């Protein structure tokens, strides 16, 4: 599909059996998912944005279904502010920037 | 120009008769450019991501050239580690998400 930029380009996603709601970032190197209940071992990290590091739980090989398409996946868990689907993500599912 | 997701997304940027580089940030509102001399009169603000909120300097009505478009709009100058072009401009220069 065609996303335009008027309104948060904000996208349903089916990850861990749950539904979500996440933004497409493609400023984002990392798919970085809010707090949630998420199957196997992780690792700890810590990611940088505007305005700081935030240590999140890192978790591989994931499955997640970003506007119906799947895509096995490394996410990212931790305190941010919204679901961000970035271009790990993002190259998997074929998106692009077209302008 | 089509824009794929396997290396940051940079894009060279003229504002202020200098030249930069700036990220194209779909999950950005606002455009924010590091700090820099920019000429006019501004307000201070703030303004969060991933990480905290920064207080940035905020400029109304500035013509800005993305690979060769031209776009007056308003840009936020603070401690940003990457340069932003945010939904406020780069829907000026007709910029879509296809995927
Ligand atoms: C998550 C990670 C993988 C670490 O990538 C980044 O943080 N990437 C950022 C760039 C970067 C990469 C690597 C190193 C340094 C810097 C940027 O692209 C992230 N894009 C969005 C992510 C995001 C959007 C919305 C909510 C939370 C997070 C963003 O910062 N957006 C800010 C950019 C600054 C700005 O324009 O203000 C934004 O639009 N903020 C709005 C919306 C908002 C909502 C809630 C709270 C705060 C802010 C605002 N009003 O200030």
């Amino acid at each position: 599909p065609q996303i335009t930029l008027w309104q948060r380009p904000l996208v349903t996603i089916k990850i861990g059996g749950q539904l979500k709601e996440a933004l497409l970032d493609t400023g984002a190197d990392d798919t970085v998912l809010e707090e949630m209940s998420l199957p196997g071992r992780w690792k700890p990290k810590m990611i940088g944005g505007i305005g700081g590091f935030i240590k999140v739980r890192q978790y591989d090989q994931i499955l997640i279904e970003i506007c119906g398409h799947k895509a096995i996946g490394t996410v990212l868990v931790g305190p941010t502010p919204v679901n961000i689907i970035g271009r790990n993500l993002l190259t998997q599912i074929g998106c692009t920037l077209n302008f």
